[PDB]
């Protein structure tokens, strides 16, 4: 296969229209890759597109992983065998409604200005690319594979205008053997395109939008023409749905209107559906939005109201788009989409339960320090961090109870004295006075701090709030306390816990539901009756839950289950839990 | 003279009651030191007390100054010659309602945790003490001088409980030859005393309070006794007035009640009046209070409703205290206090005026950078910093005006495009959208940023907001801009400015009032008719003004004036100025 960019995309010397769909391999169990890709082919599309998440492939510095759900080579193979081409977007920053926009948390511990011409930043990318690009180079069409082109950065005109950065990053990609055509994507209007594109370097600029295709392509064309380029018009992200956030209602886009809006793109050029199949933000990898200085975390589900639902099954939107495509491009071969079944509903009794405080040393090796550090400096890049102190409590000026204040912490703190709950503070409320029990002497202060994920877009990508944990300290009366034990909790140790140890009410705890399955199928965990936390299925954290809503369940793919004895462990922080774990055949929702 | 601490203070073998008054040499023109000290002796007091401000003595790292108003040796000499003893408090942190509580701003550029057992912190103190302590050592009573005692830290129980820090600091003081008795001062209640005192090291703990002397001395005594110490009770700060902040009304404490409250201290032990004579926060050296995350800057005047007013003249409170002391201790010799005159009122016409933008290169050598730094990294530790960029302005998504946002800046920003005012944002408002003119191409963006002073007490001493200037960047539309010229303005160059250059309305500008005086006297500059800024008298910045109030004038001592041709230069940022500078014989006030 040959691929180059002229007036049209030229594939094997012939004008080509790219019909792409976004599937993030890292958001879908590898057992279901074939399924989703097949359904992309069945729609009538010729290409699949995916980001590459730096913060999963190099979760810890120097510890690379390209196995299982991170095996991008196998992903691209399955696509090729189904006769799909591919677009890869291996930017250090991917946005993607994803923890820190894809940046590894350990970058925060370095002296480094992200998304700029910073030598330490570019070097770290160089070292990342040394591990990644061997898994991509030979998948290029130039090496007999199916990868047509690769993106430089991601919507950089929506963050900066450092052109030396873009040029340096492109050079890095080429140095690691990327010889396929390169491109940028941006909002299709002058300010973003001027700042974000590499048009003066002869590199194709594309546009991201979800409507008004004529308006947007007109501006994109105008930009091309102003730089004397004769290029194809491609919507590199056609937002055919939207993401959801905790406490905000679900956003639903009419299937047929979506098709109509997509029609106008296809008439005038190429397109990539964002998303085609969205899948799931497993573990702690959800992203976070920011309005001014206020953060708004995104939910576990990345359904995205996409053509395929979270599970991977076809929606009315899929069929409306399939119908529309056959009207506009009748020669494209189509097929019926595959549909996966769901487990029959069931309820499983509580097997055992144990409090966090009882099993602390199975979860983490404590780091002693005079004063506290954020989790990144403890070598923890996601999840929960417990800070323990033994503060002296003593009489106050006015005789009233001594005030506890947490100074400079994110995102959510729970405070305990002698393992009894005092207060819960979220974001801006952190720093408000917490009245201590009127007691005497030294007492055990516990602060469980949750990282609810780092902002993935906009001004706050490098905000001081991107550091998670306690940054400054904790005050009793008028003084900062000294002497902490810092527990970076690894909840992936949850299956090794000794549940025969004690449980206490109104306390973070683990709850085990052990149960037998005759045959594994896709299913939904009902999270109603639990307060807040995460759930692990056979040792794998499938994501967060919160009574706040609107999502009140967790998708669990069949691949995480097996015939025989299965195990779900719930980590729950509010003290609200269910006597039986219910599994349902549909996703549960509530109005927030 | 001999001095030691037993049940009483022992001076020359005999029980001694310390009657001290706080006079900050650095807040009073050296010509008026004799005056203020004389009035302290005339009150019937035997001792004077002063802080030592690290951030004036070592304003820039390695540049020590002990001359003029910073000549502590001459200060202590004048006191001795008047037959006063002295207490010096040479802590790195002095609080004192003073810029950064006395810490040099360049400490922020170092890797260092303030007021803790940090080796880099202690080292920097060691180096400071190498320069300072030679100016103190020989003034000790042990070397024939008049200094009785010296404080370790300042109200450390109102910040931390790191005892290794206190012990290390005491050791530093002794290493530099401090052999006089040491003490700590704190709020007189267990929590502060437990955290802050050095009682277990045999070092006297004292208490700070402004009322309820029996309640407070009872707690202080109880603390002493609990550690098996038999010690004198001393109020190391008797708050006999209070400080003021911009936008808050003046606080006035009844003269006679003050005397009564002070009586109860003197009956039971020793005392130091805070303040006896408060004087003036010259230049930019005012302090700042914090409530949670919200900063509240203190005013230029440090009148403090003290026995001596800002000028140094005796108030009803002085006389009430003098009377009270003669009742309780009739043998103490007293005298009539000295009273200084004031200039007769006058008005001086505007001589010349010039805009800041016209004289930028006389004020500062610009530092070029791709991205902005806070003033500390530019070598500027107080005052105003102008950031200049040349951002490309171009069409937006919706066609509406492009939004300007300042990301992470403190304390107050003024934005201009092509030297025309756009917006002014204070503290929390910084980051709100500023609508740019609907224009095209590159344009000059100017951001004048004011440091209104770093927090001097409490949780925020090491807050990220203690960095002044632009920390993160400036956004146009969705992108951070690249390319700044950074001007660290030195307003002390104001007399060298070429005023024949152009002036423009609604623009930061300098306004010169040149005028003749037959004989110099103390006076007040009337700041009504000016918006906000500072005033320099014969090249010396006498402090800030603001129409906000309640203080609407600036005290000017006679020592800053001379017979012949004098010069006042106003730097004013809002665009509101007076055609004539009025000088009044009393301080002007307005209701905020």
């Amino acid at each position: 296969t040959t691929f180059s960019i002229e007036h049209d995309f030229m594939l094997d010397g012939k004008p080509f229209k790219i019909l792409s769909g976004a599937i993030h391999y890292f958001r879908v169990h590898p057992d279901d890759w074939y399924h989703s890709l097949y359904n992309l082919k069945a729609l009538g599309f010729n290409t699949v597109e995916t980001y590459v998440p730096w913060n999963l492939h190099e979760y810890r510095e120097g510890e690379f992983d390209f196995s299982g759900i991170l095996d991008i080579e196998h992903f691209l193979d399955v696509a090729e065998d189904l006769g799909l081409y591919a677009i890869v977007r291996p930017s250090p920053y991917i946005c993607a409604e994803w923890e820190f926009g894809g940046f590894p948390a350990w970058l925060l511990t370095k002296s480094m200005r992200l998304r700029t011409d910073d030598p330490n930043y570019l070097q770290a990318i160089d070292r990342y690319y040394a591990a990644l690009m061997p898994h991509l180079v030979n998948h290029q069409v130039t090496h007999g594979g199916n990868v047509l082109m690769m993106q430089v950065e991601n919507e950089y005109g929506s963050y900066g205008e450092d052109h030396d950065y873009l040029a340096a990053l492109a050079k890095l990609m080429k140095k690691h053997g990327v010889d396929v055509p390169l491109f940028t994507s941006d909002g299709p209007w002058p300010a973003t395109l001027n700042a974000g594109s590499m048009i003066n370097d002869g590199i194709l600029a594309t546009g991201n939008f979800g409507s008004a295709a004529d308006k947007n392509f007109d501006r994109l064309a105008a930009f091309h023409q102003a730089h004397g380029q004769d290029w194809p018009l491609m919507c590199m992200e056609f937002w055919d749905g939207w993401f959801n956030r905790w406490g905000e209602p679900i956003i639903r886009r009419d299937p047929d209107e979506t098709a109509e809006d997509l029609r106008a793109v296809i008439e005038r050029g190429s397109v990539n559906l964002y998303m085609f199949h969205g899948g799931t933000n497993f573990g702690f990898m959800n992203g976070t939005s920011a309005r001014k200085d206020h953060d708004l975390p995104q939910v576990t589900s990345y359904d995205y109201d996409a053509p395929l639902n979270e599970q991977g099954n076809p929606t009315p939107k899929y069929f409306a788009i399939q119908k529309m495509l056959h009207e506009v491009l009748p020669d494209i071969q189509q097929a019926e989409p595959l549909v996966k079944p769901t487990l029959a509903p069931a309820e499983h009794p509580l097997t055992a339960k144990v409090s966090l405080f009882a099993v602390l040393d199975q979860l983490a090796k404590p780091v002693a320090a005079a004063y506290p550090q954020t989790q990144e400096f403890l070598g923890q890049y996601t999840g929960y961090t417990l800070y323990r102190a033994q503060p002296l409590i003593s009489g106050t000026d006015k005789g009233t109870p001594a005030k506890l204040r947490v100074i400079d912490a994110r995102d959510r703190i729970q405070a305990y004295l002698d393992q009894h709950w005092l207060a819960t503070q979220y974001q801006e409320a952190i720093g408000d006075d917490i009245l201590l029990p009127q007691v005497e002497g030294h007492h055990q202060l516990d602060l469980l701090v949750e990282n609810m994920s780092r902002v993935n877009y906009g001004a706050k990508i490098e905000a001081i709030t991107q550091f998670k944990g306690i940054r400054t300290g904790v005050m009793v009366d008028l003084h900062f306390i000294k002497g902490y034990q810092q527990y970076p909790l690894d909840l992936n140790q949850a299956p090794e816990l000794d549940f025969s140890k004690d449980w206490q009410p109104e306390t973070p705890a683990f709850y085990k539901y052990t149960f037998d399955l005759t045959e594994p199928h896709d299913t939904y965990l009902d999270c109603r009756g639990f307060g807040k936390g995460v759930m692990l299925v056979n040792g794998v954290n499938v994501g967060r839950f919160w009574e706040k809503g609107p999502t009140l369940s967790l998708y669990v793919p069949a691949g995480l289950l097996h015939a025989g004895q299965n195990e779900v462990i719930v980590f729950e922080t509010e003290g609200r839990y269910a006597e039986s774990l219910k599994m349902a055949d549909h996703p549960i929702f509530e109005e927030p």
